[PDB]
């Protein structure tokens, strides 16, 4: 509650402390696969979500304290066709009872089913969007991007990101509550490249007192499929008290 | 999984990260009450259990790694009648799907319903037994005690403990896996007294790979009731890898 | 040794756990001032260095283990004249017995006194260079930059950085040893801007087994002076063992 | 300062982050030896002290905040003659500039040189005293003990302790500042035995704002020598802020 820190360097099949929604699963080799894979090939129209079992406490209505946190993970996106990719994944905080919305949720990364932004969603996400289509995703920019989503698919702030096929990406997301700042960074040590972005968000009005952290991913047409994988994931959060 | 640490200095009503079984609840003042209390008075035949939402990983069958951990909490036992008290409470590790056994479970601290020890229980507990009755609890010693229970109410090792009515007790439980040692200590800073005990247990054969940690408490006849309360609770565990 | 973590949210005068070289000092208000300030005005030709008292263990020659670490701090650079600024500061790892080189060390940020790179220096730094002069600093680029220095002032990799006068900057430096990667990030939450850079370095050949971490800063001519301040600083490092 | 945590599972020769006073040293095998050992035999009249390089912040005079901390370590005491042992060792907090007092400091575990208690010492120690002599140590009880020392060799509180020759002991010392309580526990997993003690101390009046943590050990006559060794040592302290005073 006040403080919560965990680290998962490797995953196991049917992991107990992870709640899976959709078709997400963990392979025998120990890699967390949000999209089902048959004989080394990704499938089409596959949506997956994983969450940590324990809800995370963000703020208190009585005292007014608000939590600042930081997390880091390693993920891989590998597509048979480098030219075009489908949708992508995201790291998101949602209500504990959040479930997959009904209907077509591919272009929304399995988080929403409507393009409009509503304050009732109470979802705060950092998306790694690899699909820059204009007809299906008019809101997204022309290039592959890393964006911050607050109660809507239309990201308040995005940064151009150069995706590498079969490349391990080390991502870090840090929220500073006193400064009301969300920072997302991604690093490719294979080419030694960095992409960073920051935004101004206040979790008091957006998210409830208790939330759940996790990952989401989606896929589209069979021709433009891809594989999303997570190898490690570390999280730490503390609820500092304000006497003011 | 590999590492998990949390700290709860204060509790809130309907806490999300705590699973309650029986009649356990959290008061408005922020104290975790395993036994229901009416207008400042404990009730009779009340059994309560609380667990952490996230299961804890102890060991791996493939690598052979085993986790060592440590936890600390503060609890209060306050009875209207200091002469005689009912049952008591315990800090226990059990399977994630553990539920309250049917039948009379008061004298067993809400963990078992049979006096015999069976390896299928897979429950490892540290009990603070305040009831020294001989007819109902022939297994327990003549004095109030702190005991270690492994797959049975009959504690493998117990230490005499002087209970103080309305006294805050600071307890610490530490498991060292390489040495296969479980250590339980209790401190009263109001009188500056300490009671410690150690035992030899191996969680490989007893508990499964994934377990849940928490507290349990029970009460008996109305004349000899008592109030069990928990004010704070901190836990930390790491899964160190063995290359041997 | 194996693990070391500390956090200093506020500083105190004549702090015991900080070793000061040059004219660095801590103000009564609790801000770490590397450059001496008279009545709210910075001085000229002022060089300061601060280090943590405890040396940090990086690697072992026998086992071959190498440490990965992460640190974060907050710093402020405030100059009376926004047009031109002097030198700058840096976060550096050096030998425990490192001292200020003799001679003009202003343009070298108080770390070196020669422009050439020599492997005997054994200094690894992340510099926030605010002086883009060409005659005095031909090696530096045309713009204010954040650079990574390995045994020389000429940074192996630099990133353009927009300096803000009187603006609080939150910086984070993370070294991953298995991937041999050094990452430096800087954030301005007042304007919500981020600047990140990564480089490939191996501390085995560069630094010795035991090093000291800290900060350095320098100033130049009186007309182009500036004030360097540090408000908070957190560091954490672990020495993970490799069984390969 | 506000928070400081470190862990040393193994030691190395000439360790940089440890300050050694006296004849303490680290062996090639990686064990911290406070008393010099020749060819596997302890020596006589050997006094050693080790401290962590970084001073530890306990309290602030302005805000009034006071730090609570916890530490754990593993130590071995092995004597050729189990019948009688010399002096012992202790885990102590002292001023950063503390040095070995001049004169005979064997019976005082290398911390003091006078039996009387003076508030100017500013030393807070947890001693594992293995010498129960009455003529040389009239203050100590009749049995081997674990004691808490505050500005004096005469321990305010002691607990009987059964020493095991060549036995690994796991010790844990925890200070709770809001409750002003110091707790010391020792465990032998080889026989599964525990010895615990608690005392009431306030570091505000005793120790200064900045202190240094470490270990001390001493030896006596050649016939009753022993070897003191430390295998691992972990420390963690945090300075929690109190808004009641402010
Ligand atoms: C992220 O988080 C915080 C907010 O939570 C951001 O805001 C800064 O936080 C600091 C510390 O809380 C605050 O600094 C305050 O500045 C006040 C005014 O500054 C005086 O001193 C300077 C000295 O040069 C003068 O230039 C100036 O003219 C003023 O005279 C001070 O009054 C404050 O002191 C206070 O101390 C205690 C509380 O600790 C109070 O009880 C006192 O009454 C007193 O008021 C304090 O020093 C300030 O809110 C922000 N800093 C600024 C404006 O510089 C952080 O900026 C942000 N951190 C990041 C991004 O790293
Ligand atoms: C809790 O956990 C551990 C077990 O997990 C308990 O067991 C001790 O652990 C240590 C360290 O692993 C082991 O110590 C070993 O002792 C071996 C023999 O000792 C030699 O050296 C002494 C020096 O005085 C001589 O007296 C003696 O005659 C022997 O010559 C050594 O061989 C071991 O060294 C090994 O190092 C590496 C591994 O790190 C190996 O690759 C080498 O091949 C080499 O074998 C090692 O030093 C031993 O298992 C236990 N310690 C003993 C018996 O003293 C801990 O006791 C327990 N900790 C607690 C309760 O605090
Ligand atoms: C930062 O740090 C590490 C290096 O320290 C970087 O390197 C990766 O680290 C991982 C894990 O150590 C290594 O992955 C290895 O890949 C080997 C080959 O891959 C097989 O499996 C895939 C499955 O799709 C096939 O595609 C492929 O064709 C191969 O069949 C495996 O053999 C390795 O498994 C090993 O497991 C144990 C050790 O844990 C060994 O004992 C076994 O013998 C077995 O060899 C292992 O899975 C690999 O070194 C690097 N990953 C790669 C190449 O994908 C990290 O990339 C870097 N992390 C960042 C930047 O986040
Ligand atoms: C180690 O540390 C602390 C001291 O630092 C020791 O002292 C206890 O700490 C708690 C929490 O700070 C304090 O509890 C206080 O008790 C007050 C009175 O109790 C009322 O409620 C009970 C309910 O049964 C009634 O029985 C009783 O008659 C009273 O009606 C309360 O007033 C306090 O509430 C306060 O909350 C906030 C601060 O958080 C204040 O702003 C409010 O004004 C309000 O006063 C509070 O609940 C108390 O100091 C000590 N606990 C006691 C006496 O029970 C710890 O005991 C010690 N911990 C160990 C050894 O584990
Ligand atoms: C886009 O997403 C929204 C939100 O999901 C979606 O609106 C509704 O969401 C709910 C929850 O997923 C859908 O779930 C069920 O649909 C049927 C018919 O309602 C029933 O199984 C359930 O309805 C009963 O239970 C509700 C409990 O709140 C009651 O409110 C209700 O009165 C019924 O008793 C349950 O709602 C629901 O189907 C959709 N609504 C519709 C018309 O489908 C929205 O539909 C999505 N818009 C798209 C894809 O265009
Ligand atoms: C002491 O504790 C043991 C263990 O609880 C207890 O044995 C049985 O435990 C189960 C689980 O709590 C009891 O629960 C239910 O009882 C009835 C009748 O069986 C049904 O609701 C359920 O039985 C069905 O579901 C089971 C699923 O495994 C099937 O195995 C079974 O075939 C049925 O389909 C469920 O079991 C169960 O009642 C008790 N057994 C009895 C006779 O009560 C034991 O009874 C306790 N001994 C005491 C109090 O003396
Ligand atoms: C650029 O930096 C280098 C490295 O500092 C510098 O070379 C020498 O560095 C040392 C250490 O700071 C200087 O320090 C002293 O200088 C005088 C004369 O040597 C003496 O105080 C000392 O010399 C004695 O002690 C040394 C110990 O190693 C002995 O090696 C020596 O034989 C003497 O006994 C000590 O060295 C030293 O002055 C400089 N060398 C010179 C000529 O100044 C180098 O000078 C700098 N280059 C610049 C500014 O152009
Ligand atoms: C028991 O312990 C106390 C405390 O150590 C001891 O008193 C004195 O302690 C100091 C510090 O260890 C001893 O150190 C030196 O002794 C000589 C003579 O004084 C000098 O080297 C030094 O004295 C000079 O420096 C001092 C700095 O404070 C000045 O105060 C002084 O005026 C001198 O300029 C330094 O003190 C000191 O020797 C002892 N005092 C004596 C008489 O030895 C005490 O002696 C011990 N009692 C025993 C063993 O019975
Ligand atoms: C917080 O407390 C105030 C008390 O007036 C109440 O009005 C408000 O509804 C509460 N908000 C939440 C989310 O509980
Ligand atoms: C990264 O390095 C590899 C080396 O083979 C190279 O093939 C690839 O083109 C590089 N990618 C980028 C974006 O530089
Ligand atoms: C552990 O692995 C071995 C492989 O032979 C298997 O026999 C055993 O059943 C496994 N144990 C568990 C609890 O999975
Ligand atoms: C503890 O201290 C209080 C002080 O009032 C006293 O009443 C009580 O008897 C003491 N309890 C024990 C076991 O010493
Ligand atoms: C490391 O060990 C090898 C052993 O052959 C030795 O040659 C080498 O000099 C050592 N390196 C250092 C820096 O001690
Ligand atoms: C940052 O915000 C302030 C608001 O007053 C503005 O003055 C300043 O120009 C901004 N700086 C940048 C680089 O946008
Ligand atoms: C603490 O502050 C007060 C201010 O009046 C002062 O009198 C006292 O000497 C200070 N104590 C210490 C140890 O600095
Ligand atoms: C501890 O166990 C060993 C087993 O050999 C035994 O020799 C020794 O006497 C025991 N010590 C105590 C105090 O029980
Ligand atoms: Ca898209
Ligand atoms: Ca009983
Ligand atoms: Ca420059
Ligand atoms: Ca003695
Ligand atoms: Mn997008
Ligand atoms: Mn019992
Ligand atoms: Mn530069
Ligand atoms: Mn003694």
């Amino acid at each position: 509650s006040d403080e919560l820190s965990f680290t998962i360097n490797n995953f196991v099949p049917n992991e107990a402390d992870l709640l899976f929604q959709g078709e997400a699963s963990v392979s025998s080799t120990g890699v967390l696969q949000l999209t089902r894979v048959e004989n080394g090939q990704p499938q089409q129209y596959s949506v997956g979500r994983a969450l940590y079992a324990a809800p995370v406490r963000i703020w208190d209505n009585t005292t007014g304290s608000v939590a600042s946190f930081s997390t880091s993970f390693t993920f891989v996106v590998k597509a048979p066709n480098p030219d075009i990719t489908s949708d992508g994944l995201a790291f998101y905080l949602a209500p504990p009872d959040s479930q997959i919305p009904s209907g077509s949720v591919s272009k929304y990364l399995g988080l929403f089913n409507n393009s409009n932004s509503d304050s009732s969603n109470q979802i705060v996400a950092v998306e790694f969007d690899t699909y820059f289509g204009h007809s299906y995703d008019p809101w997204d920019p022309n290039y592959r991007h890393i964006g911050i989503d607050v109660n809507g698919i239309e990201s308040i702030k995005t940064v151009q990101w150069d995706w590498i096929n079969g490349g391990v990406a080390f991502a870090t997301i840090t929220y500073l509550a006193p400064n009301k700042t969300l920072i997302a960074s991604l690093v490719y040590p294979s080419n030694q490249t960095t992409f960073s972005v920051a935004a101004s968000v206040d979790l008091k009005e957006i998210l409830p007192e208790w939330v759940r952290v996790g990952f989401s991913a989606a896929t589209g047409y069979p021709t433009e499929v891809e594989t999303h994988d997570v190898l490690s994931w570390s999280f730490t959060s503390t609820l500092e008290a304000n006497c003011d």
